[PDB]
């Protein structure tokens, strides 16, 4: 695990996304990145135990970086419907911070496939308050 290398790739996928559409850059937050290994640690891609006022504020993904992060960019299309919310987390106006994180996990006596969650400040909200 390299993590100076880890941030950047990261911070590199979500600026790229919104340097395209004029939007301000991201900036890492530490925070976000621990409680994104935390939820990443319970190998639970569904049901998540979740704390904290901005519990849900986070897309979650499996896989390498590439993937995970496409997977989430690929739901732009209905925007700005409720399917559309990883895209949205990503480009929304308002955010400022994201925090990522991963766990190795194991599909029982086969392989091992990685789990990725990042976390966003602020989190997301209303249609008109999210392009503020």
């Amino acid at each position: 695990f390299d993590p100076d290398s880890f941030k950047n790739k990261w911070l590199e996928l979500h600026n790229n996304e919104r340097t395209t559409r004029q939007l301000d850059s991201l900036e890492w937050d530490g925070d976000l990145a621990w409680k994104a290994q935390q939820v990443a640690t319970q190998c639970n891609v569904d049901n998540p135990q979740l704390w904290g006022d901005n519990g849900a504020s986070f897309n979650i993904g499996r896989y390498t970086k590439e993937q995970a992060f496409a997977e989430w960019t690929a739901t732009s299309g209905s925007f700005p419907d409720d399917r559309s919310i990883p895209w949205q987390r990503i480009v929304a106006n308002s955010a400022q911070k994201v925090g990522c994180g991963e766990a190795t996990c194991v599909l029982e006596g086969d392989m091992a496939y990685t789990v990725n969650v990042c976390y966003y400040d602020p989190p997301l909200s209303d249609y008109y308050t999210n392009a503020g």
